[PDB]
RNA sequence: GGGAAUCCCUUCUGCAGCACCGUUUUAGAGCUAGAAAUAGCAAGUUAAAAUAAGGCUAGUCCGUUAUCAACUUGAAAAAGUG
DNA sequence: CAATACCTGGTGCTGTAGGAGGGACTCC
DNA sequence: ACCAGGTATTG
C-alpha cells in the first residue's frame, strides 16, 4: 500500500491529507472506544487540526519584571524604616504600624486611624498647613528648625518610593541650570569666533523664550525673530535648534560636502561631532559645547518652572506652583460659572460621570477628557481667555501626579532629599551617620549587566557573588562581583566560533579581526594594465603596501583611490582594471583608525608587539558598557599613555561580536607552512587562497584541525523550540510532525512515498514613531499643517502620503491630501514579478503613467529626476534602503532577463529558511538507513511548495475556496499540495533538485513560468494523458484525475479537530474593582474581604470538571444527588490537583464518585441529537461544535458570483453567463444555511432576522447579495458565536449560556487528527 | 541545491535593569435649614498600602511563555493500545 | 431561565546576543 | 482595536 501525505502548516491550523497513487483519499474503519453502542466508524484520511495561537514569552517577561520592581520598591522602603526604627520608636511606637494598616477599614484597625500622627486634630492641621506632600518636602528642604521625625520620613519615603528616571549620568545642578547664562556664553563663544560678524543679544529675553511651552521650532523662530540680521538655518540658528533639540544640517553654516547633521539625542554624536570637528577645525569645539549646555539648561526648564535662587527645591517648588494656580484659576472658574451659566455648576462640578472638574477629581476623567469638556464652556463665557491660554498650553487645573512627571530625573529628588537630610542631622545623630546610606537607597540601582540577585532558584539569573552574605544597596560592590557578572551577561549569549567550537568569537571591531577581513577581500583582488597577458591577483608586497599606504591613512579606500594612490603613484600605471571589488572596498580598519586618532602613536599601532594590549583593550571596550568598570580594567594600561589619551579611552566604547576566533584567525598553524589563515592571506604565492579555499583545502592541516576541534542532543520540542521564528509558527511545526507520526500509525507504519509540506506566509504608534522621525529629521512641517492621529495612518494612502512627505514619488510636485483617493498606489518593482504588497515595494504617485514603461523598473528619466529626493527619504529612513535600490535600479541596467527569471523562480521555489529546518525534521524522522558507501537512504522524499502553486491550480481549474464558509479549506489545501507536488515531480524528476530536501535567462524564464502547463489541456495544445518521459509511467490523466480532485473536494465528511487546551495565564481580569456585594468578587489579599475591599472578578477557567456527588439541599442540609460542570479556576488548579476530593468538598460537594470525575479542558466536544454539537467554552458556556459542509456547486458559486479574486474575457463572459443561469444557487444556498441553523445552531430569533434580512435585500446586484451571504456564515462558523452583518442589519451573537445538557450528551475524545475516538456516554452517569 | 567571512539595510526571538500613571480601601473634621427624605452652599489637586491569591528553596528569589485526546501500565518520566 | 448590554491595565526609557528577509562581494 | 468569556440588569 503506497500512499502520500500534503500538509499545509498555519499559525492556527495544520491541514493534512493522505492520498493514493491515483490521488484519492482513502477511508477506513476507525475502533471506537467508550460505553456507546457505537463500536467503529468510517472515517476519510484528511482533516485539519486548529488551535489557539502560541503566545511570545513578551507579556510575561514584562509581568516578571514588573514584579521584581515592586518588590524591590517594598525593599527601599524597609531599609528606610529600619534606619528610622530606634528613634521612631522613641517618637513614635506605632506610626509604621499605622502606616502599614492605612488600607484597613477602622474596624480591622488595630490603632488609630488617622496615620501620620494619631489623633484628628494633628491630622486635620497637618493637611491644612501642607495641602500636598511637596508643600513638606519644600518645607523641610528650606527650614532651618527641627522637624516632627515623622514627617522627615514621609518626605524621604516619598522621594524614595518615587524617585525618578536614571537616563541622565553624572550629577545635576552644575551650574547648567540658568537658561539667560547659557544662552549669553554660547553668544559670548559666536562672538569670539565670528568678530567681524557679531550678534546684539541685548534686550533680548532668553529665558521666557527658550523655556516657553512651545513646540522646538516656534521657541527657534520665537528667538530668531528677536535677532534682525539673522535667520533660523544659519549658524547661529542652526546652533540654537541643536540646543532646542531638532536636527539641524550644519554643512551649509560652513560649505562642507559631509552632510553635517547633528542630534543631541542620538547615539552617534560624539562622532558626529568630532567628525565635524575635523573638517572645521578643534576652534568650534567650544561652540557646540556651549550648545550642548544650553540644550540641558532648556531641558531642566522644562521641569522646574520656578527660580532656582529662592529655594533649593524647584521641583516641590514647581508642584506647589501647580497647586495654587490650580486653585486660583478654580475659584475664578467656579466665580465665572456662577455668574454666567448657573444651570450648568452641578453638572460641573458634582456629576463624577461627567468629564466636568467633579469627573476629573473624583470620577475617571483624564486631564485630556477635562480639557476638552471645559474648553467650549470657557469658550462660551467671557473672562476666560487666560484660561484658555492655560489650557491650550495643557497647563491648566493641573494635577501634581500626573502622566509627564516621566521628565523628572532621578538627581532632582537626590537634590532635595540631601537638602532635607543636611537639614535634620543637624537634630538627629543617626540621620548624620546614615546620610550616605539612605542617598545610596535612592541611587542605587542593579546593572542590567547584574540581573537578578538569586542563590541558586533562578533560571533567569546569571550573577556571581564574591562573598556569601545578603545583597544590600550598601554592600553591593563588595558582595557582588560585578566583573565576572556582566561577563556572563555577554558570553552566556554570544555564539562560540563553529570552526573551533571551544573557543570564543573574537570582538567584531578587534584590530585583528579587522586586519583579517581587509586581507580576506584584499586576497581576492585582480587587475590588469595593456602589457599584462592575463589577470593577475596582488603579491603579498603589493598587498601590504596597499594596507600601509591606503588602509592605514583612509578610513574607506575606494577603487579610485586604489587606481590612482597605488598603481599610478607607485606601479606608474595610468590605466588599470580591477575585479574582486566595485566602488569601495567592503572591508575596512575602522578600530585602527579610531585608536589612532585617541592614542596618536602610529608607530604604537604598527608595532606586533603590542598586539595583545590593543585586543585586550578592544576586549575591555566590546565587553563592558559601565564606563567605572571599563576605567578599573584599563588601569593595568595607565603607564602606557597620558591621562588625557586615558579619559578618551575610556569614553570610546564598542559592541557587537565576530564569528571567527582568534586561534583560527591567527592561531592554529599549518603543519608544513607553518604559517596561520592570517599568514596565507597576507601571503599565499600567486594562488592566493582566502579563508573559504584555505580551510577546505586537503594539501594543508587546517581543515584536519577543524574536523578534529569538532564536539547532548536535544528532543523534538527543543529542537523546534531552539528554531530561529515565531512561537506560532512553532506551535504549528509540533503539530505538523505529531500528525505526521499518527498518520503513519494510521497506515500500519508504513512510510509514505512523499510528503508534501506548505507554510503558511500598536503598529499604528509604530508607523507615528516612524513618521514623527522622518519629518523631524527631515525639517518638513507637514505635520503642523496637517495634523494627524496613529489610527488614521492605518490607511495605505495616507500613510504614503506622510512617508513622501506629501509629494509626488515620481514628478517633483506636490499632492492633495483630500484627493487621495484620485491618486495611485504603484509597485516599484511589478507584482507580475515580485510579488510585494509591502509599503517597501509600494509608492504613493498621482498617477502611474507618469511611471514609464509598465514591463520594468521606474524609468531612468525619472530616476535622473528623483534621485536626490529619494536619497533625502532614505536618510529620513522614510524609505528604506532597498526601496531606495529598487526605485533606482533603471540606472544600474533596470531589471535583467535574470531578474526576471529568478523571480518567478521565487514565485515557484520555497527557500524561507524555517521551511528548510521543517523538511529536514520530516526528513531525518522518516530516512534513518543508510546504503553501502554509508550515504542516507531517502525513501520517503520531503517535497516543499509555495503557495502560489496550489491557489493559481484552484483558480485555474475552478477547485475555488471560500475561508469563510468552514475549516475544510485547510484539509483542501493539504490534499491539493499532495496531489501538485506528488505529479509535479512524478512529471518532471530532475526538479528534485529544487523541492526534494536534500543533497539562458529566457530559457529559465520560460521554463519556470511554463512549470504547471502539463496539467492544461490547451494552452494560451497537450494530450489528454501526460506521461513521464523517461519512464513511460503515467502522471496525470486530464479525463479521471480532475474528477477525483472534485470528488475529493466534495466529500462533506472532513476531520475538523479543534486542539482541546487547559487555559493558563493570567488568574482573571486585572481591573481591581470597586467594594460589591458579590461572591464574584476575589480578595486581593488573604484579609482584604472583598464586600469591605473590592478585589477582582471574572477569572479565568484552567478546566471544567464533571463531577458527580451530593450537595446539601434547604436549612435541612438534605443530601440531593447532582451531576453539574464545576471550572477550575487558574488560581484554583493548584490547589485542586494536590488533592481533588479535599478541593471538592470544601466547595460543598459531599460523597464525590472519585473516578467519575472527567477533566474536560476548552473545547472538549460533545454531541447531542441529530448530529448537533457543541464544544466547551468554559463551565457555564458553549460554542458550536458542527460544520457546515456547503456542496461543491454553492462554494463555487458564491466564489464566482461574489468577485472573490480574472482571465480571458470570454472565459470571463462564459463565467458571468453561469453565474446568471445558477441564480436560484442563492435561494438554495439560503435554504441550507436554514436546515443547518434550525439542526445545529438553534437560533431562532437569529435565524428569522437573516431570512427577513435576506428577503429585504432580494433586487439587489448579484455580486453585493453572494458578497453578503459571505458573511452570513458567521451564524454557523464553527466555534465561538461572533456578530455579522447582513448589509446595514446587524445580528447579535446568540449564545449558549447553559452547559447543562451536555451533561447528558455524548462525549468525544479525540486523537490529534480525530480519527481515533472515544465516546462516553454522560447520561449514564448520575444517580 | 546547500554552506561560509565581509558590507549596506530591514526585521524579529530571548533576557536583564528602570521610570511615570491608573485602580483599589483608608486618611485629609464639610457646613446650614429641616425629624427626616431633601435643599442651599462650601470643598476638591495630596498621602499611605496593594498591584496577580501566594510559595519554599527564604533569595533584595520564584509566581501569566512553551508543552497537554482517551485508555493501560507506572510515584513520576515514560512505553504501549485500535 | 432569555435578550441585552457592558467590560476588558496603560505609557515611556536603557542595555544585549542571536537568527533571518532583501541587496552587493569573494569563496567552499 | 481585537475576540470572546464574565457579569449584572432586566424580565
Ligand atoms: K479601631
Ligand atoms: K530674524
Ligand atoms: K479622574
Ligand atoms: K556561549
Ligand atoms: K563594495
Ligand atoms: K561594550
Ligand atoms: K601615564
Ligand atoms: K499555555
Ligand atoms: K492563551
Ligand atoms: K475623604
Ligand atoms: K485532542
Ligand atoms: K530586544
Ligand atoms: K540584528
Ligand atoms: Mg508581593
Ligand atoms: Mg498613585
Amino acid at each position: 500500500k503506497k500512499y502520500s501525505i500534503g500538509l499545509a502548516i498555519g499559525t492556527n491550523s495544520v491541514g493534512w491529507a493522505v492520498i493514493t497513487d491515483e490521488y484519492k483519499v482513502p477511508s477506513k474503519k476507525f475502533k471506537v472506544l467508550g460505553n456507546t453502542d457505537r463500536h467503529s466508524i468510517k472515517k476519510n484520511l484528511i482533516g485539519a487540526l486548529l488551535f489557539d495561537s502560541g503566545e511570545t514569552a513578551e507579556a510575561t517577561r514584562l509581568k516578571r519584571t514588573a514584579r521584581r520592581r515592586y518588590t524591590r520598591r517594598k525593599n527601599r522602603i524597609c531599609y528606610l524604616q529600619e534606619i528610622f526604627s530606634n528613634e521612631m520608636a522613641k517618637v513614635d511606637d506605632s506610626f509604621f504600624h499605622r502606616l502599614e494598616e492605612s488600607f484597613l477599614v477602622e474596624e480591622d484597625k488595630k490603632h488609630e486611624r488617622h496615620p501620620i500622627f494619631g489623633n484628628i486634630v494633628d491630622e486635620v492641621a497637618y493637611h491644612e498647613k501642607y495641602p500636598t506632600i511637596y508643600h513638606l518636602r519644600k518645607k523641610l528642604v528650606d527650614s532651618t528648625d527641627k522637624a516632627d521625625l515623622r514627617l522627615i520620613y514621609l518626605a524621604l519615603a516619598h522621594m524614595i518610593k518615587f524617585r525618578g528616571h536614571f537616563l541622565i549620568e553624572g550629577d545635576l545642578n552644575p551650574d547648567n541650570s540658568d537658561v539667560d547664562k547659557l544662552f549669553i556664553q554660547l553668544v559670548q563663544t559666536y562672538n569670539q569666533l565670528f568678530e567681524e560678524n557679531p550678534i546684539n543679544a541685548s534686550g533680548v529675553d532668553a529665558k521666557a523664550i527658550l523655556s516657553a511651552r512651545l513646540s522646538k521650532s516656534r521657541r527657534l523662530e520665537n528667538l530668531i525673530a528677536q535677532l534682525p540680521g539673522e535667520k533660523k538655518n544659519g549658524l547661529f540658528g542652526n546652533l540654537i535648534a541643536l540646543s532646542l533639540g531638532l536636527t539641524p544640517n550644519f554643512k551649509s553654516n560652513f560649505d562642507l560636502a559631509e552632510d553635517a547633521k547633528l542630534q543631541l539625542s542620538k547615539d552617534t554624536y560624539d562622532d558626529d561631532l568630532d567628525n565635524l570637528l575635523a573638517q572645521i577645525g578643534d576652534q568650534y569645539a567650544d561652540l557646540f559645547l556651549a550648545a550642548k549646555n544650553l540644550s540641558d539648561a532648556i531641558l531642566l526648564s522644562d521641569i522646574l518652572r520656578v527660580n532656582t535662587e529662592i529655594t533649593k527645591a524647584p521641583l516641590s517648588a514647581s508642584m506647589i506652583k501647580r497647586y495654587d494656580e490650580h486653585h486660583q484659576d478654580l475659584t475664578l472658574l467656579k466665580a465665572l460659572v456662577r455668574q454666567q451659566l448657573p444651570e450648568k455648576y452641578k453638572e460641573i462640578f458634582f456629576d463624577q460621570s461627567k468629564n466636568g472638574y467633579a469627573g476629573y477629581i473624583d470620577g475617571g476623567a483624564s486631564q485630556e477628557e477635562f480639557y476638552k469638556f471645559i474648553k467650549p464652556i470657557l469658550e462660551k463665557m467671557d473672562g476666560t481667555e487666560e484660561l484658555l491660554v492655560k489650557l491650550n498650553r495643557e497647563d491648566l487645573l493641573r494635577k501634581q501626579r500626573t502622566f509627564d512627571n516621566g521628565s523628572i530625573p532621578h538627581q532632582i529628588h537626590l537634590g532635595e532629599l540631601h537638602a532635607i537630610l543636611r537639614r535634620q542631622e543637624d537634630f538627629y545623630p543617626f540621620l548624620k551617620d546614615n546620610r550616605e546610606k539612605i542617598e545610596k537607597i535612592l541611587t542605587f540601582r542593579i546593572p542590567y549587566y547584574v540581573g537578578p540577585l538569586a542563590r541558586g532558584n533562578s533560571r533567569f539569573a546569571w550573577m556571581t557573588r564574591k562573598s556569601e552574605e545578603t545583597i544590600t544597596p550598601w554592600n553591593f560592590e563588595e558582595v557582588v562581583d560585578k566583573g565576572a557578572s556582566a561577563q556572563s551577561f555577554i558570553e552566556r549569549m554570544t555564539n562560540f566560533d563553529k570552526n573551533l567550537p571551544n573557543e570564543k568569537v573574537l570582538p567584531k571591531h578587534s584590530l585583528l579581526y579587522e586586519y583579517f577581513t581587509v586581507y580576506n577581500e584584499l586576497t581576492k583582488v585582480k587587475y590588469v594594465t595593456e602589457g599584462m597577458r592575463k589577470p593577475a591577483f596582488l603579491s603579498g608586497e603589493q598587498k601590504k603596501a596597499i594596507v600601509d599606504l591606503l588602509f592605514k591613512t583612509n578610513r574607506k579606500v575606494t577603487v579610485k583611490q586604489l587606481k590612482e594612490d597605488y598603481f599610478k603613484k607607485i606601479e606608474c600605471f595610468d590605466s588599470v582594471e580591477i575585479s574582486g571589488v566595485e566602488d569601495r572596498f567592503n572591508a575596512s580598519l575602522g578600530t585602527y583608525h579610531d585608536l589612532l586618532k585617541i592614542i596618536k602613536d602610529k608607530d604604537f599601532l604598527d608595532n606586533e608587539e603590542n598586539e595583545d594590549i590593543l585586543e585586550d583593550i578592544v576586549l575591555t571596550l566590546t565587553l563592558f558598557e559601565d564606563r567605572e568598570m571599563i576605567e578599573e580594567r584599563l588601569k593595568t594600561y595607565a603607564h602606557l599613555f597620558d591621562d588625557k589619551v586615558m579619559k578618551q579611552l575610556k569614553r570610546r566604547r564598542y559592541t557587537g561580536w565576530g564569528r571567527l576566533s582568534r586561534k583560527l584567525i591567527n592561531g592554529i598553524r599549518d603543519k608544513q607552512s607553518g604559517k596561520t589563515i592570517l599568514d596565507f592571506l597576507k601571503s599565499d604565492g600567486f594562488a592566493n587562497r582566502n579563508f573559504m579555499q584555505l580551510i577546505h583545502d586537503d594539501s594543508l592541516t587546517f581543515k584536519e584541525d577543524i574536523q578534529k576541534a569538532q564536539v547532548q542532543g536535544d528532543s523534538l520540542h527543543e529542537h523546534i523550540a531552539n528554531l530561529a521564528g515565531s512561537p506560532a509558527i512553532k506551535k504549528g511545526i509540533l503539530q505538523t510532525v505529531k500528525v505526521v507520526d499518527e498518520l503513519v500509525k494510521v497506515m500500519g507504519r508504513h512510510k509514505p512515498e512523499n510528503i508534501v509540506i506548505e507554510m503558511a506566509r500598536k503598529n499604528s504608534r509604530e508607523r507615528m514613531k516612524r513618521i514623527e522621525e522622518g519629518i523631524k529629521e527631515l525639517g518638513s512641517q507637514i505635520l503642523k499643517e496637517h495634523p494627524v492621529e496613529n489610527t488614521q495612518l492605518q490607511n495605505e494612502k495616507l500613510y504614503l502620503y506622510y512617508l513622501q512627505n506629501g509629494r509626488d514619488m515620481y514628478v517633483d510636485q506636490e499632492l492633495d491630501i483630500n484627493r487621495l483617493s484620485d491618486y495611485d498606489v504603484d509597485a516599484i518593482v511589478p507584482q507580475s514579478f515580485l510579488k510585494d504588497d509591502s509599503i517597501d515595494n509600494k509608492v504613493l504617485t498621482r498617477s502611474d503613467k507618469n511611471r514609464g514603461k509598465s514591463d520594468n523598473v521606474p524609468s531612468e528619466e525619472v530616476v535622473k529626476k528623483m534621485k536626490n529626493y529619494w536619497r533625502q527619504l532614505l536618510n529620513a529612513k522614510l524609505i528604506t534602503q532597498r526601496k531606495f535600490d529598487n526605485l533606482t535600479k533603471a540606472e544600474r541596467g533596470g531589471l535583467s532577463e535574470l531578474d526576471k527569471a529568478g523571480f518567478i523562480k521565487r514565485q515557484l521555489v520555497e527557500t524561507r529558511q524555517i521551511t528548510k529546518h521543517v523538511a529536514q525534521i520530516l526528513d531525518s524522522r522518516m530516512n534513518t538507513k543508510y546504503d553501502e558507501n554509508d550515504k542516507l537512504i531517502r525513501e520517503v522524499k520531503v517535497i516543499t511548495l509555495k503557495s502560489k502553486l496550489v491557489s493559481d491550480f484552484r483558480k485555474d481549474f475552478q477547485f475555488y475556496k471560500v475561508r469563510e464558509i468552514n475549516n475544510y479549506h485547510h484539509a483542501h489545501d493539504a490534499y491539493l499540495n499532495a496531489v501538485v507536488g506528488t505529479a509535479l515531480i512524478k512529471k518532471y524528476p530532475k526538479l528534485e533538485s529544487e523541492f526534494v530536501y536534500g543533497d539562458k535567462a529566457t530559457a529559465k524564464y520560460f521554463f519556470y513560468s511554463n512549470i504547471m502547463n502539463f496539467f492544461k489541456t490547451e494552452i494560451t495544445k497537450r494530450p489528454l494523458i501526460e506521461t513521464n518521459g523517461e519512464t513511460g509511467e503515467i502522471v496525470w490523466d486530464k479525463g479521471r484525475d480532475f474528477a477525483t480532485v472534485r470528488k475529493v473536494l466534495s466529500m462533506p465528511q472532513v476531520n475538523i479537530v479543534k486542539k482541546t487546551e487547559v487555559q493558563t495565564g493570567g488568574f482573571s481580569k486585572e481591573s481591581i474593582l470597586p467594594k460589591r456585594n458579590s461572591d464574584k468578587l476575589i480578595a486581593r489579599k488573604k484579609d482584604w474581604d472583598p464586600k469591605k475591599y473590592g478585589g477582582f472578578d471574572s477569572p479565568t477557567v484552567a478546566y471544567s470538571v464533571l463531577v458527580v456527588a451530593k450537595v446539601e439541599k434547604g436549612k435541612s442540609k438534605k443530601l440531593k444527588s447532582v451531576k453539574e460542570l464545576l471550572g477550575i479556576t487558574i488560581m484554583e488548579r493548584s490547589s485542586f490537583e494536590k488533592n481533588p476530593i479535599d478541593f471538592l468538598e470544601a466547595k460543598g460537594y459531599k460523597e464525590v464518585k472519585k473516578d467519575l470525575i472527567i477533566k474536560l479542558p476548552k473545547y472538549s466536544l460533545f454531541e447531542l441529537e441529530n448530529g448537533r454539537k457543541r464544544m466547551l467554552a468554559s463551565a457555564g458556556e458553549l460554542q458550536k461544535g458542527n460544520e457546515l459542509a456547503l456542496p461543491s456547486k454553492y462554494v463555487n458559486f458564491l466564489y464566482l458570483a461574489s468577485h472573490y479574486e480574472k482571465g480571458s474575457p470570454e472565459d470571463n463572459e462564459q463565467k458571468q453567463l453561469f453565474v446568471e443561469q445558477h441564480k436560484h444557487y442563492l435561494d438554495e444556498i439560503i435554504e441550507q444555511i436554514s436546515e443547518f441553523s434550525k439542526r445545529v445552531i438553534l437560533a431562532d430569533a437569529n435565524l428569522d432576522k437573516v431570512l427577513s434580512a435576506y428577503n429585504k435585500h432580494r433586487d439587489k446586484p448579484i455580486r453585493e447579495q453572494a458578497e453578503n451571504i459571505i458573511h452570513l456564515f458567521t451564524l454557523t462558523n464553527l466555534g465561538a458565536p461572533a456578530a455579522f452583518k447582513y448589509f446595514d442589519t446587524t445580528i447579535d451573537r446568540k449564545r449558549y449560556t447553559s452547559t447543562k445538557e451536555v451533561l447528558d450528551a455524548t462525549l468525544i475524545h479525540q486523537s490529534i487528527t480525530g480519527l481515533y475516538e472515544t465516546r462516553i456516554d454522560l447520561s449514564q452517569l448520575g444517580g
